[PDB]
């Protein structure tokens, strides 16, 4: 659920999900169109696509458990939807950490009309 995804992001990057990653670029947040603006936005695009592979799951409200083995994020065994949601979130969190160096505040509250073009998952 968003509760877990948020904690995961804070732990990884030191930034709070809202508002560092809730209105960033074209895909971090509501976002569903155009070309991702940068690497961080690409993390959100892939994350959206990952959720897209689970039509009968509810990633926003479905809660899962995960532990930290010294750095490493380890998804704990739950229902199959829970396990797959967790893997999607874990990947996004790592992708965010990996691209912290290029995160630009000029992409926060990014305008909708500038999200142009198209990209299939
Ligand atoms: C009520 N509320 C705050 C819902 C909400 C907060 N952050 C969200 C993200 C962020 C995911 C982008 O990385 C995606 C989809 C929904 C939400």
């Amino acid at each position: 659920s968003l509760l877990e995804f948020g904690k995961m992001i804070l732990e990884e990057t030191g930034k709070l999900a809202i508002p560092s990653y809730s209105s960033y670029g074209c895909y971090c947040g509501w976002g569903g169109k155009g070309t991702p603006k940068d690497a961080t936005d690409r993390c959100c695009f892939v994350h959206d696509c990952c959720y897209g592979n689970l039509p009968d799951c509810n990633p926003k409200s479905d809660r899962y458990k995960y532990k930290r083995v010294n750095g490493a994020i380890v998804c704990e065994k739950g229902t199959s939807c829970e396990n797959r949601i967790c893997e999607c979130d874990k990947a996004a969190a790592i992708c965010f950490r990996q691209n912290l160096n290029t995160y630009s505040k000029k992409y926060m509250l990014y305008p909708d009309f500038l999200c142009k073009g198209e990209l299939k998952c």
